[PDB]
């Protein structure tokens, strides 16, 4: 019964329906008077640990199969050639049948990561033209869809498993056998907790578990030349399933009342999130003139929600793509997306992220695709995500329809209020008690339309020059700025 | 065992069989040379093979029967060619050894250019002779396969199946589940009426797999019933709300729907049906388009989604389309649900952007009609009637259905009740803030909004709402 850290229900039907056919003793199956089942075929999120799951019951099914391996490649050989040996680790297994044909023999072989010949040359040996049975082949692959359709019929491949969100008590279970082979032996870590672990982390692949735990290991070693596992935990993954610290460079300043009431409203957003049964996808954006401190936000929106799985996206990244590798990219982001109960993903500078240009206008049409139909797009039933996109010019996007597909929108406006401004300088700490202070004569009677992102940078500018000046420069600065 | 398929495989079998089968002499007084080879064409599923190997062993004590790899011309050299002309070989050898009478070889192609036509071809009809074998093709598409096959002679006869028979479903599950029956164990609750009069698409084999499920089942269980509980997993996501009906349109439009597809199935007179909504985005039409699609349990109804082929190059589009539709083509009858019209397309307002050749595609295949003895309901969402009227697209469409969302206030509190969200205090407060004015949002950005406003305390939630429909106008 191990090992293998949740996925047990699902496991259990599978197994004992695939293994249970073959297993009853013997007149049953004739009183069944059913053909044993040919594969089962399993496809999971990245890290899923298939594999592990797949080589155990492989064991588990037979005293010896023993296990065949394929390689990726596994067409590897051009000239006649490969395909054959695609066709001939089967006929091995063919051969030892025929030679004993009736029973009582199973072979099991299994292709990690699974066209012209191949494609049939499997399809050919796995079912037809005579018998072929008294043999199982289980597949593991990342994505279902990329797969061919034809496998998938009942017969060939006639079930089709799809795997489990890693379970908490999964995740005790994977990470218990390590730490409690780690307990058998005396040496142990008082204060690291096996709840306490897998309370903390819901998107890891196990995998991930032996990494955690090998990191753990390292940093104890180095202890002897929380403690090592925190370290781990701080640093080694990586995970794959997120950086704030590059999105928020410069401090969300209570700046104006106006930054207060904008989070609240991200608060409110998550709040809506949080059940929304009756609506599943969560779309909204913030649209501010540029140096806005749009994006920031959204990213602070982002790590006050904590939602388990969020993916930062990012213009730098995209740059220099081909619109259809744009377009695949982010696809990707999608999908990932789809693995998290209650999920948060970020769409930044979507005029940038278009390649929307002001002259034509010219703009990207695939990418446009890609990016409309998935607010419309529905994340698999449960699993629920909110997208925050953050927009400098919000006309051309509702020109668009665009605005039309986001649930709420949200416009960041620059204070136009000299005191405001004032706060904000405040909040900076920039200006001496002094300067704060002659601001603040000079901003009354006057009227401030300045960004955040573009404030502190003009901020910043007049700091740099002499005492007598930064009041003057700023004050001058301000006045071309406006 | 060979569910349904008893008139027309009768006739069929008979035609080929029987003319070799009336002994001896009739033939010659009939004077006509023995047919060469019989084709069919079926749908996914169709249990086509199954039926072959069937009609094989049947035909001879033993042929005993020739199989023919997918790939056929595996070998590029010289060099495959040969290979197709080289099975064919052996039977021809043995036929002159012996030729006369009497000797029958049946060789079989499943999947079915240059040589390999030709090749075929000489051997299947002349030079001289190459009578006495037999040969069944089977595959998925008619009009994929050459034409030059086609005209009697060399396969003379050509035939089409519509999946299995009722009766004969009965008789396949009947015959594994008698055998069943004649040992003691067996499921009191599943029944062979019930199993025949629920599923109408699959093959005979697809009859061997179910039992094969339900018996590995039996099998999961030890250390309806579970055909059913196959049914309700084994292979709603698109509506997870449900609709509501809070106007009489609303309602009326899955009525307008309903009538479409009675129309559809029972009238001989139009093989198609166009169903269009018309609606601005958020509406729900798309929703309205799922519900009618479902109350008319047509045998097979598919609902396409642009996500599903998103991404994908003009032609890959397009080769979709050609697909579900190739799959709707096959069954007597088929209700198909078109989504996002305008996405397809990928049209743009600014521009314009669109891809014609799509266009085209659906264009075309709309006003086109399934092979007689079937009819379609192919139901379509679009934004944008006027844009679609400007394709000159929407004349094609036989029928036009559109709602503005919803309009007026009664429609609102209809629809609020049927959710039911607000307490009857706050509808109403609501009513009391909207009955005798003009709305205007559609149905889910309403199921938003309502989300929206059970975020603030149980006192801001009717206030939160009014505001928000107050800018969502
Ligand atoms: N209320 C706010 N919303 C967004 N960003 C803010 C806010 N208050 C302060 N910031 C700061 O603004 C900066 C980000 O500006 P950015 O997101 O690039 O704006 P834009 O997208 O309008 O160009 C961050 O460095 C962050 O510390």
């Amino acid at each position: 019964k191990m090992g293998i850290g949740g996925l047990d229900k699902e496991f259990s039907d599978i197994f004992r329906r695939a293994f249970a056919s073959r297993v009853f003793p013997p007149e049953i199956v004739e009183q069944m008077g059913c053909k044993h089942v040919k594969g089962i075929l399993l496809y999971g999120p990245p890290g899923c640990g298939k594999t592990l799951l797949a080589r155990q019951i492989g064991k588990m099914l037979n005293a010896r199969e023993p296990k065949v391996v394929n390689g990726p490649e596994i067409l590897n050989k051009y000239v006649g050639e490969s395909e054959a040996n695609i066709r001939k680790l089967f006929a091995d297994a063919e051969e030892e049948q025929r030679r004993l044909g009736a029973n009582s023999g199973l072979h099991i072989i299994i292709f990690d990561e699974i066209h012209d010949t191949v494609v049939n040359q499997l399809l050919s040996k796995i079912d037809g033209v005579e018998q072929l049975n008294n043999i199982l082949v289980i597949g593991m692959t990342n994505r279902p869809d990329l797969i061919d359709e034809a496998l998938l019929r009942p017969g060939r491949l006639e079930v089709k498993m799809e795997i489990g969100l890693p379970d908490e008590k999964g995740r005790l279970q994977i990470l218990h056998i390590h730490t409690a082979r780690m307990r058998g032996h005396q040496l142990l870590s008082a204060d690291v907790d096996i709840k306490e672990l897998a309370v903390e982390t819901k998107n890891f692949s196990g995998a991930e578990l032996e990494g955690l735990v090998r990191a753990a290991q390292s940093t104890a070693m180095n202890r002897h030349i929380d403690f090592l596992a925190s370290l781990e935990n701080d640093i080694k993954p990586a995970f794959g399933t997120e950086d704030y610290a590059s999105y928020i460079m410069n401090g969300i300043i209570k700046w104006g009342d106006p930054v207060t009431r904008v989070l609240d409203d991200g608060e409110l957003l998550v709040q809506q999130t949080k059940n929304s049964d009756r609506t599943p996808l969560v779309s909204v954006l913030l649209e501010g003139p540029p140096h806005s401190g749009k994006t920031a936000l959204a990213a602070k929106i982002a790590e006050e929600s904590n939602f388990p799985f969020i993916k930062i996206c990012s213009p730098d990244k995209m740059i220099g793509f081909s619109e259809t590798a744009k377009c695949q990219a982010m696809k990707k982001i999608f999908d990932d997306a789809y693995k998290s109960q209650l999920s948060c993903v970020v769409v930044d500078d979507i005029e940038r992220l278009l390649d929307y240009v002001p002259i034509g206008p010219r703009f990207s049409n695939l990418v446009l695709q890609a990016l409309l139909v998935l607010l419309k797009k529905a994340p698999p039933q449960g699993r629920k995500l909110l997208i925050i996109g953050t927009t400098s010019r919000k006309d051309v996007l509702q020109e668009m329809e665009m605005l039309n597909a986001f649930s709420t929108t949200i416009h960041v406006p620059n204070i136009a209020t000299g005191e405001q401004l004032l706060e904000a300088l405040e909040l900076l700490g920039n200006f001496k008690d002094k300067e704060r202070t002659t601001i603040a004569q000079q901003v009354k009677g006057k009227k401030v339309w300045i960004g955040i992102k573009k404030l502190l940078m003009l901020i910043e500018m007049s700091l740099q020059m002499d005492p007598e000046y930064r009041v003057r420069k700023f004050l001058a600065l301000l006045r071309e700025e406006g």
